[PDB]
């Protein structure tokens, strides 16, 4: 990093410290030199204990934040470092050895640490030594302090210490339906960003109502991040990190507007955002970095939405644009595992038989559960990618993950513990309580493939090579050992749990499928036994 330059705010790191953006595209925190912000330490706190909310309890810590914020939120500030902190001595820091890189921050001839100290919203640094690193405008930011002083400002007051009161109803279900109906009729209610979960979630600070809430953005699907939960391990949609970084460079820490409309199961609330005439929704689908939703249908903002989505559609970007190691040995483990279900494309679901007990205890417990607490039909609008419970023709509740939303009559889910598919009714779907959640019991069903054989690339071909395997192996316990691993799922042999023949190797001898060659030293005997097969079909 140089010694100068000129940088964008990106956000104001309490009352410290701010994050900004180079020329390069690099984020840096920079925290500003000879000053300490204001802080607790010292003071006994166990009235706060596991409660305490730094930026609201610490002494003037608001007042500091909110000037930094209002002053430099998405401006280009001129930056010159002063020194280079090994570790910072502060009492909270994460890590606990904590580098601080320290700099002189100006903008339009303003010394920001000299604004901060001058009222009283941040305290200058005393040294010991001559030799000390300090700020290269040390002198101006001991003039500063002075004029706190003598003006008894900030921390430098005598006066009672302002005490700032804020409720915080995020992601809190009951809370929320207490606050729906009038935050619906407040209109537009103004709102600070203080968090941005993904390219449509964010939680917002309400001056008027000093809340906290959480906020989904309405009339669009956003792509959804990474997931590596107990038993559901996979990356995210494209361009989810795109969405959420746009969205955080345009209004973190901003002033916006906002419209509730509804809410979700979990407390968030569903509406529209507001940024300097522009509206958030309609910014991401025009940069290709969401779609159009059904939802946005009855909006009067639908005509802005299908415009932004018909001009990103078109340039077909974003949104709309394996070898292994080798190894001495080949695995040879196989482990008893029920197959549920087959799928067209020649992969199949297997429930672990050793784990079979606790599924059934947990579905017992969840369903009576739900007996208990019946879910109230056509109150549940799903979200892509949100875990759930879907009642299936056998009439029987089970987990479930929501695909695809079509429309509130066809929500696309996948059962977890099972590997099915199915399009239902918002009807025929409720909530999934945590202690039933894949944080108890990890999802069941595990997608394969079978191992040394290509899926026949016609039609006709792959429906009989399902067929047969269907026949033999669905709904049936057999023997699994894991091959290798893939772009997709892994590929594995399967063997019947008496003759303990292949079932792959058996679609070889068939002649229902052929042979795909790893190149890999341990499939060397493998390949030589299934080309073999081949051969004599």
């Amino acid at each position: 990093m140089d010694k100068q330059f000129v940088a964008k705010v990106m956000q104001v790191l309490n009352a410290d410290a701010i994050v900004v953006k180079l020329n390069s595209g690099d984020y840096k925190t920079i925290h500003l030199s000879s000053i300490r912000p204001p802080r607790l330490e010292g003071e006994n706190t166990q009235d706060k204990n596991k409660k305490l909310r730094p930026l609201y309890d610490i002494p003037y810590m608001f007042e500091a934040r909110e000037f930094l914020r209002k002053k430099l939120i998405g401006k280009k500030v001129n930056v010159t470092v002063d020194y280079i902190r090994p570790a910072s001595p502060a009492t909270e820091t994460v890590p606990a050895f904590s580098e601080r890189t320290c700099a002189t921050v100006t903008i339009g001839g303003i010394n920001i640490a000299e604004a901060l100290v001058s009222k009283g919203l941040a305290t200058v640094i005393r040294y010991r030594q001559d030799d000390d690193q300090r700020s290269s405008h040390y002198d101006e930011l001991l003039a500063a302090e002075a004029r706190a002083i003598k003006n008894g400002k900030g921390l430098h007051s005598k006066k009672e210490v302002p005490i700032h009161r804020v409720a915080d109803i995020s992601g809190d279900t009951q809370k929320a339906k207490q606050f729906l109906p009038f935050l619906q009729r407040a209109g537009r209610s103004e709102a600070v960003v203080e968090y941005v979960f993904s390219g449509s979630r964010l939680k917002l600070y309400l001056p008027k109502e000093t809340c906290l809430i959480t906020f989904l953005l309405a009339g669009i699907e956003c792509p959804r991040g990474a997931r590596n939960l107990p038993g559901l391990v996979q990356e995210g949609e494209p361009f989810s990190e795109e969405a959420t970084l746009f969205t955080k460079e345009l209004v973190l820490q901003r002033e916006v507007e906002v419209e509730v409309e509804s809410m979700d199961k979990a407390g968030n609330f569903i509406g529209w955002l507001h940024i300097d005439g522009a509206n958030l929704s309609v910014l991401l689908v025009e940069h290709a970095l969401s779609k159009v939703h059904f939802t946005a249908e009855r909006s009067s903002y639908y005509k802005s939405l299908l415009s932004a989505e018909e001009a990103a559609k078109q340039k077909k970007e974003k949104v709309w644009a394996m070898p292994v190691l080798e190894e001495k040995e080949r695995s040879a483990s196989y482990k008893p595992v029920f197959v549920t279900e087959i799928t067209d494309d020649l992969h199949f679901y297997v429930q672990d038989v050793e784990t079979g007990t606790q599924l059934e205890k947990l579905m017992e417990n969840m369903r009576n559960d739900i007996a208990s607490h019946p879910p109230v039909e056509g109150s549940y609008a799903p979200r892509r990618g949100e875990f759930c419970i879907a009642k299936f023709v056998d009439g029987e509740w089970y987990r479930a993950r929501v695909e695809k939303v079509e429309s509130p009559a066809k929500i696309h889910v996948f059962y977890i513990d099972y590997g099915n598919r199915e399009v239902l009714p918002s009807t025929r779907l409720g909530t999934l309580s945590p202690a039933f959640s894949t944080r108890v019991l990890p999802a069941q069903a595990t997608e394969y493939a079978f191992a040394f054989i290509q899926v026949p690339q016609d039609d006709d071909a792959r429906t009989d090579a399902v067929d047969s395997v269907v026949r033999d192996i669905q709904n049936t316990q057999c023997l699994l050992n894991v091959e290798h691993l893939s772009a997709g799922c892994p590929h594995v042999t399967l063997q019947f749990a008496d003759s303990k023949g292949d079932v792959g190797l058996g679609l070889v001898k068939e002649g229902l499928v052929m042979v795909e060659v790893r190149k890999e030293k341990q499939f060397q005997k493998v390949i030589t036994e299934y080309l073999n097969a081949q051969e004599s079909a």
